[PDB]
């Protein structure tokens, strides 16, 4: 077998892991059960992955580039950089409601992993930093340190979505979320509007 | 051995491994080390704690306590509720430099136990709630739900935290964290100072 060829067959095992985990629950699969529903060769998610933690680690790296993908791409598109990035931030909230991102991100790598890596972590805020830096360089938000002021912001938004995906009631503790952190972001205004 | 002589003798081995740790380090110090230089009987650590992680699990939880009460204290005394508030967020970042916390906290409990439990995440909120209720009944601060704004600003200040002990410049890194971070309080005032 090849790098290329293992390469492939590791990202088909985990997008069916990805699939199987989101009919029947982490938590609620062992591996042998993925194996059997998936009707994998013994031993392949072993092979590739080591153990059940080593594979939601990797499934949550690839929900990481996803979920970067498209928050990128609210504030790349937007017409007014304010609202695109209170759009983005607003977003990472409302995913904590999409059902992936609620039970595998923020509720089983919460229990499992300890959360987002650090390295992920330094990586949102990385992204974070160049959209406050192009905010702040237009005027719009400011004078401030772009990563200290991406690390609050980004600190406010993963500990909210913990939050919203901790509710009976995701619905109900999501607006309330989203208007308190409007609250928060006004701040960051030059100018009011 | 009574349940109190217990309490007792784990309250001293707790406050041994922390003074060990303050000046040989946590990667550093072993279990068998904290043995040998604390004089402690074969065995006494592993039988109160289990193993090395439980021991660290266990001082975070003694360190929590202790940054709850300090934290506390400042918005309790304060004269000006607001200027409480924003002495007592700004503290939490304060608080990064201080070596104990900086390295047991913010490093080692980061990499080992994976930061904050979810527990002590709820705790933190719902201390910081009580005085952003407080605020807004007051009129200070613009109404919002008090559970999901006191997430945003725990979520920022733990984060910032993180960030201030990840630098070789933590006072630099510091000055920029609580500059950016009044940024973002200010816009929860309802008329501004």
């Amino acid at each position: 077998r090849t790098r290329a060829e293992m390469e492939e067959t590791r990202a088909t095992l985990l997008a069916t892991a990805r699939k199987v985990f989101s009919e029947r629950g982490y938590a609620d699969t062992s591996m042998d059960d993925l194996t059997a529903q998936a009707s994998l060769t013994r031993g392949a998610l072993y092979h590739h992955f080591g153990d059940k933690k080593g594979l939601l680690a990797a499934v949550v790296e690839q929900i990481d580039a996803e979920m970067d993908e498209r928050l990128q791409a609210i504030s790349d598109t937007a017409e007014d950089d304010w609202e695109g990035f209170r759009c983005r931030c607003r977003a990472y909230l409302e995913m904590a409601l999409e059902p992936e991102i609620q039970r595998i991100v923020l509720r089983d790598a919460r229990a499992v992993l300890g959360g987002a890596s650090p390295d992920s972590q330094r990586h949102c805020v990385e992204s974070m930093q160049r959209l406050i830096d192009n905010l702040i360089r237009q005027g719009v938000v400011a004078e401030a340190d772009p990563q200290a002021l991406a690390s609050l912001i980004y600190g406010s938004l993963a500990e909210a979505a913990f939050w919203i995906a901790e509710g009976e009631d995701g619905n109900a503790r999501l607006a309330q979320g989203v208007a308190a952190l409007e609250l928060l972001l006004r701040g960051l205004l030059v100018k009011p509007r």
